[PDB]
């Protein structure tokens, strides 16, 4: 088609949030630049460009909006993937020294490894004033219809597009929050024994340092994260968790404790990941705090006491742990932890039962 335009293929590749993992970190950027105003026939200001290292034709909406006697500038990006850290640390900074501009960016897909760095700065260009959504019907049909040169033809939806797109949804709202859903805790972390359509496992996690004779808990590291799935392969919580750990930074001579509410108790492989962790990270206590105890086809068992034999201390979250995890990490807005029917039975049914697998038997 024409210069400074994309072709339905590229639409296609970018603009679109089915399972297409990444791979190819073209982040392809639509722009649009009003004047701020009562105008409601104002002119639009388009452009788009996919990200290039070396010019960077991404950015050159920058120049439409300097300082202009009394103008101000709303600026609207169509973007094919969350912008990266440097990148959000960088519009927040922009923000933050042109409050003559103001921006939405809506988002196609999210980086499935939201570590903490880049969950700061997502949270920083969000307080910095930027409106960050996922886009939707609406905002796919309108990019098609504004910066694809499609020849007459209509947008064409895929299949699960409204799905990945509350899914997706969900999950920056986890990260903009700091915080999940109140129903979706509530469910993920039921005691039952034995549940259905628990097919996530959600992950709590608070640290604590070793000072004086007092554990100090650092509340600017707890956190929470949940798996990652879809088939791009799937990577389990206390995998991601893991992960999480050395972003931390922790003090090789200093003592910590670092706890884990777990919604699903790690499977063997993961049980043995965690195993080889803690006995190469002598400066870390692991406590691992289950609601259920996923039995892993009849391997979890030995893979808990493995976990437990390298030092971790494994126990079945009880009303205090479960109360504990609403107030830190449920957007709630105040209301009291509700516990669901036979939480303290399903709760010492699964201490016992937890106990019977340590002592094995
Ligand atoms: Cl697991
Ligand atoms: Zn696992």
């Amino acid at each position: 088609g024409p210069l400074g335009s994309m072709d339905p293929d590229t639409f296609s590749d970018n603009f679109n949030n089915r399972p297409i993992a990444s791979r190819r970190n073209t982040v392809y950027l639509c722009y649009e630049v009003k004047t701020k105003g009562p105008s409601r026939d104002a002119k639009i200001f388009r452009g788009q460009a996919a990200s290039e290292d070396k010019y960077h034709p991404e950015m050159r909406f920058l120049s439409l909006v300097s300082k202009w006697r009394d103008q101000e500038y709303e600026v609207t990006w169509y973007i094919s993937w969350s912008p990266c850290t440097k990148c959000a640390r960088d519009m927040a900074t922009f923000l933050q020294e042109n409050t003559h501009v103001t921006l939405t960016i809506f988002v196609a897909r999210l980086y499935a490894a939201a570590d903490p760095d880049y969950q700061e700065a997502l949270r920083s260009l969000a307080q910095a004033g930027a409106t960050i959504k996922i886009m939707n019907y609406d905002e796919f049909q309108h990019c098609w219809s504004k910066f694809v040169y499609s020849q007459g033809a209509p947008f064409q939806p895929w299949d699960g597009l409204d799905e990945h797109s509350q899914a997706l949804s969900g999950r920056l709202g986890e990260i903009l929050r700091h915080s999940m859903d109140a129903a979706t805790f509530t469910f993920n972390f039921n005691n039952e024994p034995w549940v259905r359509g628990r097919h996530e496992t959600y992950l709590c996690y608070e640290v604590e340092r070793m000072h004086n004779d007092t554990w100090v808990k650092l509340a600017q590291r707890r956190g929470f994260l949940a798996n990652q799935a879809k088939h791009l392969e799937g990577r389990h919580a206390a995998l991601c968790f893991l992960d999480v750990i050395p972003f931390w930074k922790l003090d090789l001579d200093q003592d910590y404790r670092v706890t884990c509410f777990t919604s699903w108790s790690p499977c063997f492989s993961c049980a043995q990941e965690m195993a080889k962790f803690i006995s190469k990270n002598k400066h870390v206590s692991l406590c691992i705090k289950t609601a259920r105890i996923y039995d892993d086809k009849g391997r979890a068992a030995e893979g808990l006491r493995t976990l437990a034999e390298a030092g971790a201390k494994i126990s079945i979250m009880t009303y205090s742990e479960f109360k504990h995890c609403w107030d830190t990490f449920v957007d709630h807005q105040g209301a009291p932890f509700q516990p669901w029917d036979g939480l303290d039975e399903h709760s010492q049914d699964l201490s016992g039962r937890l106990r019977a697998i340590l002592q094995n038997q």
